[PDB]
């Protein structure tokens, strides 16, 4: 990402951290796969309210594509992950 910001406020003005969190967990939620589909996830989201949280649609694609992106490449396994 681009905007940078220290630690993490939880002020009224601004309360987009917690919709982020939100949003990661349901897609995640979702077992998205490499084949994930912005059409699909959102079709399949929509219908939970918290993806009625995001307003920002950059938000939407930009969070939801990063985590798949992160997905179809190298997953990040490392430690007791596996048994």
């Amino acid at each position: 990402g681009s905007s940078g910001s220290s630690g993490e406020k939880e002020d009224s003005k601004t309360r987009g951290e917690k919709i982020k969190s939100d949003f990661f967990e349901l897609l995640s939620n979702h077992h998205l796969d490499s084949q994930s589909r912005w059409s699909k996830v959102k079709d399949k989201v929509e219908s939970d309210p918290r993806y009625k949280a995001v307003d920002s649609s950059s938000m939407r694609e930009d969070l939801f594509k990063q985590y798949i992106e992160k997905i179809a490449k190298n997953l990040d396994s490392s430690g007791p992950s596996s048994g």
